């Protein structure tokens, strides 16, 4: 029973399609295209149309290099891509109403990802919690985050930050039009995952962001994760720019370079998450965890966790965590945690059973993911800001299960994309799985919705104190786990 749906914006009407169950409108532009001019410069609002503009197709993704490592295991192809990207995703119950609002910002390290991935539908977060659904893109790579004072000069101030600032455009966007398709422009929850909860936390910090969402939720990340110095940023774009060929103040060079080039000059400099927000001292200020100790985000409503074993991810691409070789492990630890090393490395040994790599996984797991959960969730219970903490346990049994419960893996239980394409490959085929996921999408419902994840569905969860330090694990059985972290905590204060 398919039929399209007209809703019309401060820029212009858009047509999208509802099955009458809910409506989805995709492809929405939230800037004028980052080109010509515009490439290497803040976002600029759109345009308006005459006319009433196709919402039925999604918008290209941003320009992005393969990173096929969670596309070996899916069957998903090469996302379609053009540096005219700038474009977001709603899903609604209906144009009318004020309805809780969950604003997604996509993982994949500053380099790769879009809000059109299907994982990310919003129809079923839509449909089960009356709610509006909001899926974005933002500048990736060099065209997003390369950091352009200190080569061009002031007038690329900001350029460290390009797709922050496009996630602020998106939710300047949504606080002046989401009424138009049902949404509460006063409650707006924005959740991310991986880089896109880096993203958030970012946003927690940026003055520019302040006001325009009033709860967070931060899934396998935190400021802590990829925040670059000025100075660290520096050198890595001198670097690009090398590689890319363009000189060092030659606009024309910048300007004309296609853009595919600057994605294969960032993969010049190899793997890893050389990119990320810088902190430039304008739309950052200050490093996230600072700004969260000095109480910035004291009146925001956060809901933070890690799945337990997040790095066992990476083995796809790096098998030697699944092995027991000293040296290679050592050197990888070294890479995360330079002097410390040698003293953890012990502790983590000792704990555990079996290959050496399997033991070394969880200290990869604290370093990356943990430490920056834990501080941003300290820094909000000390502040006496409402926080909650998380842990989700279910594990794939996808290639004998030496995954767990990787990094990523809660996405779909998140959003109920479980049966979507690609996802089954990655979660494993189990019945278990659906029970998992809707007590986990009913909790991301409850809290955009009244800021308390708790429903009928899960046990008590009370929120995270530093006394009792309660976490809600996410498992076949759901449960509340007071301290677990706590011999790994003292461990590296020691």
């Amino acid at each position: 029973e398919l039929h399209d749906v007209i809703v019309e914006t401060r820029y212009g009407a858009v047509r999208g399609r509802s099955d009458g169950t809910v409506c989805v409108w995709k492809g929405v532009p939230f800037a004028r295209p980052p080109v010509g001019p515009l490439r290497f410069r803040p976002p600029e609002p759109p345009e308006p149309w005459s006319g009433v503009r196709d919402a039925t197709r999604f918008g290209p993704a941003s320009v992005q290099p393969e990173d096929r490592l969670i596309s070996n295991l899916t069957g998903g192809a090469t996302l379609p891509q053009d540096e005219d990207c700038l474009y977001l995703n709603i899903w609604s119950p209906s144009p009318d109403g004020r309805r809780p609002v969950m604003v997604w910002i996509h993982g994949g390290a500053y380099l790769t990802g879009a809000g059109s991935i299907p994982w990310y539908d919003g129809t079923a977060l839509a449909r089960e919690g009356d709610v509006v659904v909001v899926t974005l893109n933002y500048r990736l790579g060099a065209l997003g985050f390369l950091y352009l004072e200190d080569a061009f000069g002031p007038e690329f101030t900001g350029s460290g930050n390009l797709g922050i600032l496009d996630q602020i455009a998106a939710l300047r966007w949504v606080r002046e039009n989401i009424a138009a398709f049902g949404g509460d422009p006063d409650r707006v929850t924005i959740f991310g995952e991986s880089a896109g909860a880096g993203s958030v936390g970012v946003l927690l910090a940026a003055p520019a962001a302040r006001g325009l969402f009033h709860r967070a939720i931060l899934q396998s990340g935190s400021g802590a994760l990829g925040v670059r110095t000025a100075a660290s940023a520096a050198r890595v774009a001198a670097r690009v720019l090398q590689h890319a060929g363009v000189e060092p103040g030659d606009r024309e060079a910048l300007r004309s370079l296609p853009a595919r080039a600057w994605a294969n000059a960032v993969a010049a400099l190899g793997p890893g998450l050389p990119l990320g927000p810088v902190v430039d001292g304008t739309v950052l200020p200050e490093h996230p965890m600072a700004a969260l100790a000095r109480g910035a985000a004291r009146d925001v409503a956060v809901l933070v966790g890690v799945n337990k074993d997040e790095y066992n991810l990476f083995a796809l691409q790096d098998p030697a965590w699944l092995g027991d070789d000293e040296a290679a492990l050592r050197q990888r630890v070294e890479a995360v945690v330079g002097p410390a090393a040698g003293r953890l490395i012990e502790f983590y040994r000792s704990r555990g059973e079996g290959s050496l790599g399997r033991r070394l996984l969880p200290l990869m797991s604290y370093a990356v993911f943990v430490r920056g959960m834990l501080a941003t969730a300290d820094a909000q219970a000390r502040v006496g800001a409402p926080v909650w903490a998380y842990r989700f346990d279910f594990e794939t049994p996808v290639l004998g299960g030496v995954l767990g419960a990787c990094h990523a893996l809660e996405i779909p239980f998140v959003f109920n994309t479980l049966d979507r394409a690609g996802a089954d490959r990655f979660t494993g085929t189990a019945p278990e799985r659906y029970a998992v996921a809707q007590a986990m999408h009913r909790a991301w419902i409850a809290f955009a919705r009244e800021g308390n994840p708790q429903h009928d569905g899960l046990p008590e969860w009370p929120r995270y104190d530093l006394e009792e330090r309660a976490v809600m694990v996410f498992a076949v059985e759901p449960r509340v786990e007071r301290d677990p972290w706590r011999a790994e905590r003292e461990v590296w204060a020691a």
